[PDB]
């Protein structure tokens, strides 16, 4: 006809939390005449329906189902509703839940070796949502950022860098600890310094 109604949001998308590895339903209501066509977006790219991204619409309620497998599934999801009259946009975030766990796929070795006088970097990949409190220990001493020690913590890893390693000062056992509301986990790394 002469007139159609551009898609209108009845219920906007809301933030959703789901256990990592389980299904996540992101839903919203948008109404238009003609009925709106739905597209889902992720990092500026259109999501195409698959087994991982299931898409449901009855013309009013639009739901995206994400079968979470990895931490990277978390984040922004955008639903765009369109018709000849116009288009609307709505976005929300997916929050994952996972007990702190050292990343399988990047197994930690028992012993690590640092050349004398060189910098040693311990790069530990982990799985944990929400991002866990991360802590490093050398013996019974809690590691803190300083001139020769730096610790970069990310939602994907905890990175310890030690400058100018010497056997008397840097050799020994190290403990990396990850903790969140769900639980805690730790690993012990045996560091040895080799003259070279």
């Amino acid at each position: 006809a002469m007139s159609g109604e551009a898609p209108g949001i009845r219920k906007e998308m809301k933030d959703v939390t789901t256990k990592l590895g389980e299904a996540a339903q992101l839903s919203c209501q948008i109404v238009g005449r003609p009925l709106p066509d739905i597209k889902w977006y992720r990092f500026g790219k259109e999501l195409i329906q698959s087994r991982k991204y299931k898409m449901s619409s009855d013309g009013r309620t639009h739901t995206l189902t994400v079968m979470t497998e990895e931490q990277e599934d978390e984040g922004v999801y955008t639903c765009i509703a369109t018709n000849e009259v116009g288009e609307v946009e709505t976005s929300s975030k997916l929050l994952l839940q996972a007990t702190p766990q050292f990343h399988p796929g990047y197994p930690l070795k028992e012993k690590y070796y640092g050349a004398v006088g060189s910098t040693l970097r311990l790069h530990v990949m982990y799985i944990g949502r929400p991002v866990p409190a991360m802590t490093w220990f050398h013996g019974q001493k809690l590691l803190q950022n300083s001139e020769n020690i730096t610790i970069e913590n990310t939602e994907h890893y905890t990175h310890l860098v030690m400058k100018n390693v010497q056997r008397k000062t840097h050799a020994g056992k190290y403990k990396v600890q990850l903790s969140n509301v769900f639980g805690t986990v730790d690993a012990i790394l045996d560091v040895e310094i080799q003259d070279k």
